[PDB]
């Protein structure tokens, strides 16, 4: 079967993740471009050994049950096979990360249905069936392509209390995908998921503000030791924007207000407190686009991407450092 | 507790409509339903279902003078009043989805922020209800994804009791009568009785058992059906089959509802939904797709019920 502690059972193979997310938001036209190959090749100069191939599925509202995927403008299955194979050809292990977004712009963490099944109303059973179709489609692609890990959800905060349905989904994923399973909880939520034992590896979105990282190392260490599972950050990063380090999760904050040093300071602090601890298994950073801006435009770019910015050198020196390279 | 023979007036609560000459004519016409109560209903607004800030009494919403007018006009017509302030969401999301994380997270909106804003909204109107002598205050409507916040609901009710001495209800949604754990904190239980054609005998049995488990008075704070094709299958769905007129669908809904819910000693009647501040012309009624019964067959079902042997006695 599957239940295990600090190491996933051998049949599913823990590696220290030195990663960068690639491809968000998952647009077929961007992934099919020439430019996509150049972008992924450049990403390898971060001295990463993993990438999360990340792309969206879509539902209309936070309270609608039906998820669409693999229809324009979203990635085709061939686009996904290409990205996985390209990453493996560059020496990377792959986390496949299908993420549901909401067409009306609502953050997916608010996706939610009534606790009670009411006749005229959308139900959890309807949404889980649609979510299962989406995730099992990509679990089968992950198996076919040899992805080392599958992330079965991201920041789905207002679904996490649905423990029986998450465990049922996981059992269905295990029947079609034989690699490592993680679930990416949101910032601050590491001790709030009741079903961590059903996945192989715990992970979170480590969007902790400047000045908090020492506190969160102590907090997360205790949580991870209580669960006896490997843990890593499935997202971590900061836009190169004025004050972004106070709310590094806020992708809409202070657009166009450039601050290279804010991003650099965020990364220096994060690596100062989360490095080689034996209970900790590293970083899947956020993020790197399929269409990468020119190097000459980097100093005026406001994105999470570190290409051409001082934070990139903090990342490379951390990932190539012996203390990390020995893990 | 009175037996409520009621119609809701004033929704959605637009100052310009309520200050019109037409508003007085509308409310006077409503009295010909042989009602003895009205719910004066109007909106407050928040931006999204996960926004903490509620705005009220700012254009285009009702002024406090407009609310004092509607309550006094209703009382001058011999009606007891339920004051019903209802939060809506500017993006169109149904208020039943208003919700926040169970965990307080630093960068995120919190239940404490939303309940502080909701308290300011509801206490403003609770004080207006006290000042104007409203017989009842409805402290929320169909707030399904806030009902589990039991301590915060009880805390809000304790504040409301300090400023309002009349009857308090909370209006739960359809099918939710057994799901609210804090019914004891209000005086009267109530729900949105949007039960489909063919289900009323079942729901009478279901609701009787719930009400007898609590040993409190119960009535419907909303009940009604648009005069539209197949609206009786989903009488809550205010957006269903717009412009597809069916006067008989609405009549059949009302006949069934009154067949099963009438004079039971545990049951305290109906606040029907709804009647606008600006009422269409009688000659336009047969082509009107609203919940309003004015000029339609269902109005005669309602009048004959509210004046009937079994009901006039309660």
């Amino acid at each position: 079967h599957h239940s295990s502690g600090l190491v996933p059972r051998g049949s599913h193979m823990m590696d220290y993740i030195k990663g960068m997310t690639w491809g968000w938001i998952g647009n077929s036209e961007d992934w099919r471009s020439n430019e996509a190959e150049r972008s992924m090749e450049e990403m390898t100069n971060l001295a990463i050994n993993w990438t999360a191939i990340a792309f969206q599925g879509l539902q209309e509202t936070a309270h609608s049950p039906d998820i669409t995927f693999a229809e324009p403008p979203m990635v085709t299955d061939e686009n996904v096979r290409w990205a996985i194979a390209k990453a493996k050809s560059l020496g990377l292990s792959v986390i496949l990360k299908p993420i549901v977004n909401v067409r009306d712009g609502t953050w997916r963490a608010h996706i939610n249905f009534f606790d009670k099944d009411v006749p005229c109303e959308p139900t959890w059973s309807q949404w889980f069936k649609s979510y299962e179709s989406f995730m099992l489609h990509y679990a089968k692609l992950a198996e076919d392509t040899g992805c080392e890990m599958l992330c079965i959800g991201c920041e789905m905060v207002q679904t996490e209390r649905r423990e029986k349905e998450w465990r049922d989904l996981i059992q269905k994923v295990r029947q079609v995908y034989s690699g490592i399973i993680t679930y990416n909880c949101d910032k601050y939520q590491e001790d709030e998921v009741t079903w961590w034992d059903a996945v192989d590896v715990m992970s979170s979105s480590g969007y902790y503000p400047i000045g908090s990282w020492e506190h969160h190392e102590s907090r997360i260490k205790k949580i991870v030791e209580s669960w006896q599972k490997p843990f890593f950050f499935m997202e971590a990063g900061c836009p190169s924007r004025l004050e972004s380090g106070s709310v590094p999760n806020d992708w809409n904050k202070n657009r166009g207000q450039i601050d290279m040093d804010e991003q650099r300071v965020f990364y220096e602090e994060m690596f100062k407190f989360f490095h080689g601890q034996k209970w900790f298994y590293g970083f899947m950073l956020w993020d790197w686009p399929a269409k990468l801006y020119r190097l000459e435009d980097a100093s005026e770019n406001d994105d999470y991407c570190v290409y051409g910015k001082p934070a990139a050198e903090v990342i490379k020196s951390f990932f190539t450092s012996n203390k990390i390279a020995k893990r």
